[PDB]
């Protein structure tokens, strides 16, 4: 099944019910189910990725891809006074869901340090 | 920015990896046992006003941060941030990765 079979593969073959902001033929971008900012969204590649660590030089334009679409979905979202993008890997960094994914949170203001 | 003046070398930081596209740093306030910023030498003052045809250099400084996260020994892992703007508390206008490691990340992220 094209995508693996986590939770995000799912969302991506609409198996599973998300709140979809924006679809590309390399990426998806849905709200998240436990926002920890007024607007909390995630960005994914519809190209299972397991985890940033294990993500191939040939896979920089998707990386990229990523924050463009986020910023762009941030926009459409009237973020205007801003946002912040978090990937997290692995334990330490927080990693929950082994499939690449951008957090783009706004809608508040951001403390420091990012958790 | 001070990061122009850091990627023309003219003041000091901490270089981790340099190539001819971007430049990786110790951050001087660091918020984590390892921070580090990864930084584009084209200056773009925020990701929202990045342009379509940046996508393969902001990846690639993606791609560089985790190099340099294994090779500074953060096999448990890290949290990579992009700021923009007041809300997100972006700092510098001069658009920079952030990798965060060495200890647990907590949630929410700020
Ligand atoms: N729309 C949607 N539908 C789902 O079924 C679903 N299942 C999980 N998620 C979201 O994926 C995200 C997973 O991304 C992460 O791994 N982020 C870190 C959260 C986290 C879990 N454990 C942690 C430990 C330390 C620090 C952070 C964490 C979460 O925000 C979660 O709400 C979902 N979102
Ligand atoms: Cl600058
Ligand atoms: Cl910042």
């Amino acid at each position: 099944r094209p995508g693996g079979d986590t939770i995000f593969g799912k969302i991506i073959r609409k198996e599973i019910p998300a709140k979809i902001i924006f679809e590309d033929d390399r990426c998806l971008a849905f709200h998240d189910i436990s926002p920890q900012a007024p607007t909390h969204f995630l960005v994914i590649p519809k190209k299972h990725i397991s985890q940033i660590s294990v993500a191939e030089d040939d896979d920089e334009s998707l990386l990229g891809h990523l924050m463009i679409v986020g910023k762009k979905c941030a926009a459409d979202l009237g973020l205007n006074k801003g946002y912040r993008m978090v990937v997290n890997e692995g334990s330490d960094g927080g990693q929950s869901v082994y499939h690449v994914h951008l957090h783009v949170l706004g809608g508040r203001q951001m403390h420091w340090p990012p958790g």
